[PDB]
């Protein structure tokens, strides 16, 4: 049918702060996941029209992708790291909800999720 608009990435009304955990999410976590061999399906919103997936946004009501996460980090959209971590987790969960277990895209998401969790384990202390 029609794609929804992409998620909001800037909000001038939200308060802003720069923290070492948010800097780490952008400069280490997002950077490492972006370069992974399986990252390319997750680098932009699902274009359900072009990909012939008419029921995608009937099922997935909280879409998320790493292009949006990158922009949110750049625009200081997040006040804390947990908000950004939730967005990565939403991205993976959407893939698991929509696709059959064991599909190619699920294996790709599972590999990215494993790497993501390894990097979140090394999240620096707030300081
Ligand atoms: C920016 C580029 O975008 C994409 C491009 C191409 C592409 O090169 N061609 C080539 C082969 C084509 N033929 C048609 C006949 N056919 C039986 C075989 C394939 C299709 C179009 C494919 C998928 C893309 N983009 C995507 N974005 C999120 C997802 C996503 N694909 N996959 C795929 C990525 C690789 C494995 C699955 C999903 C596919 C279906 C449902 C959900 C999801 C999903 O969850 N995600 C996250
Ligand atoms: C947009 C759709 O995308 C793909 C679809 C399918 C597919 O049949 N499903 C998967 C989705 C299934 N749903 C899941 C949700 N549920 C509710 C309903 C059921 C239905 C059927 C397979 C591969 C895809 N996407 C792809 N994108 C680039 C590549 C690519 N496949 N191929 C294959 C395309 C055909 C030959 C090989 C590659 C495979 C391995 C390595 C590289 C490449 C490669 O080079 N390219 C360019
Ligand atoms: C070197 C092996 O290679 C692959 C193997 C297999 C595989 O299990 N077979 C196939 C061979 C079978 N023999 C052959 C004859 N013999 C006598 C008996 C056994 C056994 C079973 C699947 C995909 C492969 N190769 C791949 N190359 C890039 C990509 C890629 N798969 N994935 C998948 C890998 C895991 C996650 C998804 C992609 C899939 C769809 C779209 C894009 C991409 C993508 O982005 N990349 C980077």
């Amino acid at each position: 049918s029609m794609n929804p608009p992409p998620p909001e990435t800037s909000n001038p009304n939200k308060p802003k702060r720069q923290t070492n955990q948010l800097q780490y999410l952008l400069r280490v976590v997002l950077k490492t996941l972006w370069k992974h061999q399986f990252a390319w399906p997750f680098q932009q919103p699902v274009d359900a029209v072009k990909l012939n997936l008419p029921d995608y946004y009937k099922i997935i009501k909280t879409p998320m992708d790493m292009g949006t996460i990158k922009k949110r980090l750049e625009n200081n959209y997040y006040w804390n790291a947990q908000e950004c971590i939730q967005d990565f987790n939403t991205m993976f969960t959407n893939c698991y909800i929509y696709n059959k277990p064991g599909d190619d895209i699920v294996l790709m998401a599972e590999a990215l999720e494993k790497l993501f969790l390894q990097k979140i384990n090394e999240l620096p202390t707030e300081e």
